[PDB]
């Protein structure tokens, strides 16, 4: 009853201690409502009148935070025009900073009549839809030291707020699932324990159910389709939904850092969960559909490339704002360490069709905010020629998808070259140079979300997706995956424990590989999706976390103790990787690395080329590591010795150097043997290797 | 030594309470030394190696602030490529945020041998080119109460700082002409008490004499010639050239801040000082000449659309971040309010044929500190379509030239159509929206540093830039002024009265007219400058401020003329419409309610086809007091007392009619000798006539 102009800046929700500042866009609407909504379900309408920069926007004192705020738009429906609006729908601030409720399917929420897509719905949008929040932008980050942890010393995990804590026997039953039970100190601990210095969650941003999803008795699990990326997702909050969830990931990212462990939420920002149309119209549709949405040419429908069913238009410039206005929003008030575009891929490529692409590596790469957090995405091809860009942030890095494509065709029994299993154990030195003109990094990984997990990864060979209810066409379809004997789980005992050791060596590639290894969440305890590659839909016991009580066991504290390996050894984790230097190294005395024969000798110039590059011996010295420490301390190390055996047939290998060396790891024995104790041996001296294993020895 | 890594973030010199990390950007250099200077010129050279992105960076333990740093980079001198490294010439940091010394020009600063332009020079160049220096950051804003004040509030007041307080009675000799000295209670008093709500600095970034001044007895005294756009520029500071001058200026805009006075800097961005080819070569040729500068077609020359020599490649990925780095250090390190772009139009060229542009206009857009901020610039016409670009940062301004062009050819006795001058008082509208398709304001001005002085205007009808030594071809050629009866200085005192009335009337327009004022420093005294009216090179007594004595009869009537005009305007808002006549038309429904309806002479309210007139001198503006549809800041309504604007840009004397049974109260007559705005004023009846003589205004007021 008591309305101020107010500002223009910042647009959303923004509380004055005893008021409140509300502001919208909007370039094609005639008059925006903004509905104050009380708890008895009634609309208390404000129009807001002060206009600049298309942005309508007035100041309310009294309001105070937890209030519910909509928005509602009297604009033209003409889907000829590609003018959508609607008055009856309620719609939401593309800035909420907090939303309370679930969509609860119906007419109502869909704003066309389910007859006629070029109709008007007039159908009240009220209580079915999800409604926006008035944030107290009050925390006390005590202590809040920001870890600025290095990627040369970054071990990320992959894991899903839900699906993690819903079945640990050591939180209450009241934070189970929720952002709280993240950061409780027995979780915070089990990665303490491991070795990790990145969570990277999967989507925070907060997203909807699909109509046809819950119609089916499932629900999204995985979300990578969202609404408002400025709240956390309110089915995650133990603490309610009425803003106090941004209380909540808050007190879990303070309490993370308390442990040192940075966070790396997921980000989505390819397409919106309005969909196509015929899809619902809940926040950008209706506030102005012709500059949040691309469309085709032919105002009436939105041009999905992939699947999704509508792309942002990243070039109208209040778009790159909510995508830059969301990032920062993150970075400084919510205190996360760095990002992940999902589908990066088809993201980069929507810019090039808007000459706006190597445009926007230049916003990037200017923003002091955004640039100095981890960026991590996927390599693309755009166009012609490739990439098409000039200068990528020298913190963005890729997946990278040809190494794991590279060590699954290893163990699986298909070759890969000599070269590229040189390359890729290098750190992808062929594909991410640290120039400033490539993505400086790879992201190893043998395995993540999608795909199988590392139990399913070697237990079989097609998928087992049916249960996704998409006939089974969905998903990965060549996992490039063996299942080392038997399809699902069988008795026998042989090959129980082959797979046992073949994850005992998935993970220790993944570790001695030269970059940024990444653990997808439940491959320590051996996590089964029943075959499932795509489990994205399954919210139950496909991809629920079961917390250990020997088998399960062994393979915990053999991550657990090889991650240690990783931390405690420099020359695994080179500050710059063999970007420079050959993979060879210039052979005498001196390299940092040489590779050798099974059999003994080194490779040589017509050697490099062995199409079954099955066998290999890799040398990795501790005084050839060329780089100044953080205070020009010259980094030192022991010498190590690898020895690989991707070849059925025992094999015996000979330890060059006449020096005596320990053997450290031993996949083979069935105890695990990063902490089991071993014997020293003599070098030159023939050593017998398990099929399908590894083994890596010791001297300074 | 002792040599550290370090980072690579943030570019330049940075101390770290016990270090220094040092970086800097060169995609084209092949190794890069670092040059620790002491004071007996030693170079202590510390070969950076470190390569993230092509940055060559190092961190330095115990470097301390004050201590001098350069940079030198062995790149292959291959102008047929376009590249002009040379490892001899003592480079600068482009980040360095306080320099010290001066060109000392000599064979040595400019990179090539003084027989062939197209050779390769050897000479060190250490002992005679400026020197970047590490600087201390921690400051102490106890209250920084940053005046926001808003567009209709602001009455902006462009200074240069040596030319403010140079000749000042007040000041010490110390801060005679500094930044100290514009923190004096002296000079803060006259801003406060003129009623200037944000002050508008000269060009501030140190910038470089140029050669062909400093053989030429002359000097650059604005300093449109730039080279690090992070520094205070070191001639101005009083306290030190060793990183101190950051010190001042902090300080200095603290104490302004206090007064509530704004910080406009205005910012050289169209050309950098090494200019074009066969010019010194001291900060960016050497380091990575193709990436800063826009060279084309042929490698070692620069395009020059700019007309001032180099451009700066406004497509190149490190001259977007350097330029808007450049641009939030000072608004959130050196707590700057605003911003000024010399030669908008021609960067606006520059910034189109990389077809970069409107990828700028959006980077502005986005960013919190760049967008939120005072951006003062220059109208243009672009390559094909004038503006071509699609939202403006709805902050951005434009210096009115329709507005002083058409209100000089007025007071001149030029027939400016009565259109054409209807929207120039009433806030701009046609050429200015606030949609953000267009600037949202209509910046005026009668004068400034470019053209002439007030007291000039009003005395000489063509330039006398002779001193200048350019042989009087530069400088607007027709200011579209008069010089009332006798070019120069007469004693006729029928002349003399006319002039300090007519800068009367050229004030008193300027006060009352829609959307946001500017002056420039001295037209309070009326400040001569014998007809010069480009003085970029008077570093001299042409450009000082006299500063009124106390005996000094005229010129202290002027300055309590203009000290209650802004009174006037700061007392009542219809002179300034928080959304300016935008949506409204320049005549209202003429009916018994509109904030705006115009009059005759003779005391009519003007036709459709009488909204035609050549012949337009005589006029009648009525503004309603109660007619302001425009909310408070909590949701008033603004209401306030009528006015009556009365105009004769005639040359006889016209008799006019108080349009308006009630009474009203003259507040402003130009005509009077003594001064009107500080004076009282008779009761006109409200249909009467009155007889005014010619070149002459009157403001009525009621409530």
């Amino acid at each position: 009853m008591q309305v101020w102009p107010g500002q223009a800046y910042p647009l959303g929700a923004t509380y004055d201690g005893a008021g409140t500042n509300f502001a919208v866009f909007s370039e094609a609407a005639h008059r925006i409502e903004l509905c104050l909504l009380h708890d008895d379900g009634s609309e208390t309408a404000v129009e807001l009148r002060e206009t600049d920069a298309f942005v309508r926007h007035a100041y309310l004192p009294g309001v105070m935070p937890g209030q519910r705020y909509g928005f509602r738009v009297h604009g033209p429906y003409a889907p000829e025009r590609g003018l959508r609006c609607n008055a009856a729908k309620l719609l939401l601030d593309p800035y909420a900073r907090a939303v309370s409720g679930r969509v609860r399917w119906g007419e109502a929420v869909y704003g066309y009549p389910f007859g006629r897509p070029d109709a008007r719905n007039d159908l009240d949008s009220a209580p079915d839809t999800m409604t926006s929040v008035v944030v107290n932008p009050y925390f006390d980050w005590g202590d809040d030291r920001r870890p600025r942890t290095e990627y040369h010393h970054t071990v990320i995990y992959e894991a899903h707020v839900k699906g993690l804590t819903m079945l640990h026997p050591d939180l209450p039953e009241e934070l189970r699932g929720t952002y709280a039970g993240l950061a409780h100190p027995s979780v915070i601990g089990h990665l303490r324990e491991l070795g990790v210095t990145a969570l990277e969650l999967m989507p925070v941003h907060q997203f909807v159910n699909d109509h046809r999803l819950v119609d089916a008795g499932l629900s999204n699990y995985w979300g990578y389709n969202t609404i408002g990326f400025f709240a956390p997702h309110n089915a995650y909050a133990s603490w309610g939904d009425r803003g106090q969830q941004v209380l909540e990931f808050k007190s879990a990212v303070r309490a993370l850092h308390q442990a040192g462990i940075e966070v790396i939420l997921d980000v989505v920002y390819n397409h919106t969960a309005e969909g196509n149309h015929l899809g619902p119209t809940l926040s950008m549709r209706g506030l102005d559909n012709p500059s949040y949405y691309r469309l085709a040419d032919d105002p009436r429908y939105y041009m999905d490339t992939t699947g999704t069913g509508n792309s942002l238009l990243m070039r109208s410039p209040h778009v790159l704002q909510l995508i830059m206005d969301s990032l920062r929003y993150w970075v400084t008030e919510m205190h996360v360490d760095g990002f992940r575009f999902d589908l990066a891929a088809t993201l980069a490529r929507q810019f090039h069709e808007v000459d706006r692409l190597s445009s926007f590596f230049d916003l990037v790469q200017q923003d002091p905010v955004v640039s100095q957090v981890k960026l991590i995405a996927e390599p693309w091809d755009v166009g012609e020629g490739g990439y098409q860009v000039g200068n990528f942030p020298p913190l963005w890095t890729e997946w990278n998808g040809k190494y794991r494509d590279c060590v699954r065709d290893l163990w699986r029994g298909e070759p890969r070259t000599l070269a590229e299993f040189a390359s890729r154990l290098t750190g992808s030195s062929d594909l991410y140079q640290d120039d400033g003109r490539r993505p400086l990094a790879s992201v190893n990984f043998v395995t993540c979300h999608d795909g199988f997990t590392l139990r399913d990864l070697v237990s079989y060979n097609e998928k087992r997706n049916e249960a996704n209810g998409e006939g089974n066409r969905d998903g990965e379809n060549y996992n490039r995956s063996w299942n080392c004997g038997e399809e699902g789980e069988t008795e026998d005992v042989g090959i129980t424990e082959l797979r046992a050791r073949q994850m005992r060596n998935f993970l220790a590639t993944l570790m001695l590989s030269q970059g940024v290894p990444m653990l997808s969440h439940g491959d320590e305890f051996g996590r089964t999706q029943g075959g499932n590659n795509n489990a994205y839909c399954q919210d139950n016991e496909v991809s629920w976390v079961r917390w250990p009580k020997e088998a399960e066991a062994t393979l915990l504290r053999f991550t657990r103790s090889m991650v240690r390996l990783r931390r405690e050894h420099p020359v695994f984790r080179r500050r710059r990787f063999f970007h420079g230097r050959p993979v060879e190294g210039t052979h005498d005395e001196l390299t940092d690395i040489a590779w050798f024969t099974p059999e003994g000798e080194e490779m040589t110039s017509r050697d490099w080329q062995a199409a079954h590059a099955q066998a290999l011996t890799v040398f990795l010295n501790g005084n050839a590591i060329s780089e100044p420490g953080t205070q020009g301390e010259r980094i030192a190390d022991d010498s190590f010795l690898l020895m690989f055996n991707a070849s059925a047939k025992e094999l015996e290998f000979v330890v060059p150097d006449s020096r005596y060396w320990r053997m450290v790891v031993d996949t083979s024995d069935p105890e695990g043997m990063p902490p089991q104790q071993g014997p020293e041996l003599a070098g030159g001296e023939r050593v017998t290797l398990a099929p399908l294993s590894l083994t890596v020895l010791r001297r300074p």
